[PDB]
């Protein structure tokens, strides 16, 4: 009876991450009613057109009550705003409700804090991967899925998601919210603080030193590719991932006065092994 | 007459540069004699089989009296070696003596130290890009190839080199050695340093916690695939550029206090200012 299952599905964000899960849901399960919100008109229009969405609004509230799952993919702040207002709203009797934040563990503590006293499901969601012009059913193919759970993740969240989702072809993971930031903070967060202080100091280097610009090789131009990402969002992953990201930054700022230290004491054999060693480490991830 | 022209170049090394420089050689003038150094029995071989050179040893004396020109291209100690050795020899009457050294000034100051008493010719190079069988003519196309002056340096030694390495289909440029050093300290030696220190941080922390090899994602291969390079040519690097390296840590050092302060601040407009503007100037070299 997989052919007879009906469910009205509420994306919050036509962005390209709200859109192209609504390409992914309508993927596996056709029947399903996909309604959307969008703050802007142009992103909400295009929505519209491509039948990525079978109705849209520009007012939240529209569609919170009749909506079997809510999925809020505006950005990390506005997560919250959402969760606020719906926390006295009537939703429907056990709603499952999930975010895509780049970040789990303060959107988590806010859903417990807002929440806790609603019939409502909740779990933290990250799909790890413009507008919805940038929309692609394809988005997410053998990328992870991450879930958070909560104190209101019940036995059945996960499993309804899972199903739901079925259509992105992802790698579902379930990991602790703090876990995660802590992860993504030294995969991901600090790295692109360490491309933008790189790109920033070489950019400043270059004003006084010519030969900068044209000298620059692979391995620069490498490092610096993900200083071109968009400021608000890395704004509030940093803002709501602090702790970690400063462990880190306080922990690399130790690492490069052992590296000053073996160049001041011409350690050779020393500063080998630090070569030698990161180079197995590459080579043993993987 | 450019049909008549003989010359015999020597080249000290039959690595990776060593060899590939003779390729671009030969390949504009088939009628020079190479003859090459090698320590190793194997790459001389194989310098030898593909007639990359005409004659090889493994005595570094044995061809250099008979040299027109001089190419060490063996690590940067070994360089400053062979200059101490080429100094009390008696060679050819203006011999042009060259290196290909990834650092160029303390090379430079080196042969200006034991060579200034001998009626020879000396500039630095840098042929801006593994073994003799990964030797390859087009090694150096479109690359930048450095010239930086000696005060043994002649008003026609970089013409004779220029048009000795015309094969190589470089993109000459002359600096200032000291210069030189600055320049690739910053794009290039201080980002391995980087990349070398940010896969050990993330590889110790990947011991405590387990997600961090699977999360890690094309941001994070992209600042640590450098941390691939060999450890020995990156050690006599960081040896020979140590004063611009350490100024490079030290400042970015300070950057990295500046982020931290604005996170601890949760200061919102500052941070978004900082990923603005990097991005920027990212889009603005090129
Ligand atoms: N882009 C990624 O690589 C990625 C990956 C995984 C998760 N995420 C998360 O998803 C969020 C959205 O990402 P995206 O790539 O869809 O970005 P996007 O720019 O394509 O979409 C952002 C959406 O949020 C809305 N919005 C922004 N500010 C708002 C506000 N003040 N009030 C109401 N609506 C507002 C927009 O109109 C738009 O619908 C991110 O901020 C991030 O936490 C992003
Ligand atoms: N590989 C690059 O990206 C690159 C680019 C430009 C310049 N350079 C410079 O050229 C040098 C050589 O580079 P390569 O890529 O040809 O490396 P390579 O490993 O392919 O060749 C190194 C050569 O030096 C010889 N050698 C090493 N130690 C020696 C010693 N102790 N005594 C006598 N001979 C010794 C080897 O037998 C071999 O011929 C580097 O150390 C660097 O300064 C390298």
């Amino acid at each position: 009876a997989a052919a007879m299952e009906e469910k009205t599905i509420y994306i919050a964000g036509l962005g390209l991450i709200g859109a192209s899960l609504a390409l992914g849901i309508k993927r596996d399960h056709p029947h399903y009613k996909i309604v959307g919100y969008n703050r802007s008109d142009r992103s909400r229009d295009i929505a519209l057109e491509r039948g990525i969405v079978d109705e849209a609004t520009a007012d939240f509230k529209v569609f919170a009550a009749l909506a079997d799952v809510i999925i809020l993919a505006v950005p990390i702040k506005k997560t919250i705003d959402f969760i606020k207002i719906l926390a006295d709203l009537d939703l429907k009797e056990d709603v499952i409700i999930t975010d895509a934040g780049s970040t789990k563990y303060e959107i988590v503590r806010a859903a417990e804090y807002y929440l806790k006293d609603k019939p409502v499901q909740f779990v933290g969601s990250h799909p790890m991967a413009s507008g919805a012009v940038a929309a692609n059913v394809n988005l997410f193919e053998n990328a992870y899925y991450i879930f958070s759970p909560s104190c209101l993740t019940k036995p059945n969240t996960i499993p309804a998601l899972q199903d739901l989702l079925s259509g992105l072809h992802a790698r579902y993971v379930e990991i602790d919210a703090a876990e995660h930031d802590c992860v993504t903070s030294q995969i991901s967060h600090f790295p692109h603080i360490i491309a933008s202080s790189l790109m920033k100091q070489a950019g400043d280097f270059s004003e006084s030193h010519e030969m900068t610009k044209h000298f620059a090789a692979g391995g620069f131009r490498d490092m610096t590719r993900i200083a071109e990402s968009e400021p608000g969002m890395w704004t509030s992953i940093l803002l709501t991932n602090q702790e970690a990201v400063l462990d880190r930054i306080e922990n690399f700022k130790q690492r490069l006065d052992e590296v000053s230290n073996l160049i001041k004491a011409r350690d050779e054999n020393a500063i080998w092994a630090f070569f030698n060693q990161s180079r197995q480490i590459r080579k043993n991830m993987e």
